[PDB]
């Protein structure tokens, strides 16, 4: 069904790509295909002089390194957002604005942001004294490991894909793809919306008319929102998709929850089974997170999200209406 798959595949560049389709079609490798079909389309391969087998062969163990029983935070989660943040790099406003070793940046941070992810939060590995929460003193302890696991994989056999840059170039993209994953870190989402809103206020556009970024804080700023966005893109899914995440993070919130109360632990907002209100929930999430995070992003690329923010907002009014009265 090769070519059943392929046809999927030509929706790369569209947001609401149907990535479970794809996924099954792919034999559960939606990373490892919408990964590789991403690359190609950037010309990423023969700019960076990728071997296509270095690459496929870490994309397929950067994709096994996602767990299979985890029910939100797994591959499929990851090619999401690399397709997500694929299509905000695309946004017009952003033409040409950043340079190729930023795509790379961007678009491998997406790939590794929630790699190895146990499917319980932050909190929950500091209180068990996990040896993670451990060796990362209890900060971003999750996201640090994300990013360690990410690079680490890099030196399995044949899976250097960075092999043929230069030094100079590996360590800026060290650098950037850290300073992205941290920032996916939710307890980081306020200061980072306080920042894109302060730059939104003062705004600058260039001669064609695409967003003016000075210096590497304001480029990274950038970067760091829009992967943010595109991890917190779900409710602006067509809504069947969105449905579908959101069923994901329940079973995922609610194994977690059976684990804080089986172990006389408190337990975490919004993950006990016996007293949820799911619809109630994703409304909060979408009024008080993601419409405040993603009508910030629609004024700085003025209008380019303008059917996206639309989307979003027909969703809310659905599970609004959806709330047990
Ligand atoms: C941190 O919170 C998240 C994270 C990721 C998703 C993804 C899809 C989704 O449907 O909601 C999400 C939420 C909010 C969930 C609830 C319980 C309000
Ligand atoms: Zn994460
Ligand atoms: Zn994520």
């Amino acid at each position: 069904q090769e070519d059943v798959l392929a046809k999927e595949l030509e929706d790369v560049n569209k947001w609401g790509l149907h990535v479970f389709r794809i996924a099954e079609l792919s034999g559960n490798r939606p990373l490892t295909v919408i990964m590789h079909t991403i690359f190609q389309e950037r010309d990423l391969l023969k700019t960076f002089k990728i071997p296509v087998d270095t690459l496929i062969t870490y994309l397929m163990t950067l994709e096994d390194h996602y767990h299979a029983d985890v029910a939100y935070h797994n591959n499929i989660h990851a090619a999401d957002v690399v397709q997500s943040t694929h299509v905000l790099l695309s946004t017009p406003a952003l033409e040409a604005v950043f340079t190729d070793l930023e795509i790379l940046a961007a678009i491998f941070a997406s790939a590794i942001h929630d790699v190895d992810h146990p499917g319980v939060s932050n909190q929950f590995l500091i209180n068990t004294n996990s040896e993670l929460a451990l060796m990362y003193n209890d900060s971003s302890v999750l996201e640090n490991h994300h990013l360690a696991v990410g690079f680490k994989l890099l030196q399995e056999e044949n899976c250097d894909i960075f092999q043929n840059l230069t030094k100079k170039q590996r360590q800026s993209l060290r650098k950037m793809v850290i300073d992205i994953v941290l920032a996916t870190d939710m307890s980081k989402h306020m200061n980072l919306l306080a920042d894109l809103k302060t730059m939104v206020e003062t705004k600058k556009v260039t001669s064609s008319g695409v967003l003016l970024l000075d210096n590497y804080s304001d480029r990274i700023q950038v970067l760091q929102n829009m992967v943010h966005c595109a991890d917190l893109s779900n409710p602006t899914k067509p809504l069947q998709l969105y449905r579908q995440w959101t069923d994901r993070i329940m079973e995922e919130f609610f194994r977690q929850g059976d684990r804080e109360r089986e172990r006389g632990m408190e337990i975490s907002p919004m993950c006990d089974k016996h007293n949820a209100s799911v619809e109630k929930s994703q409304v909060g999430f979408i009024d008080y997170i993601v419409h405040p995070l993603w009508e910030t992003w629609a004024d700085l690329v003025h209008p380019d999200a303008q059917d996206i923010l639309d989307t979003l907002e027909d969703n809310r009014e659905w599970y609004q209406s959806t709330i047990p009265q």
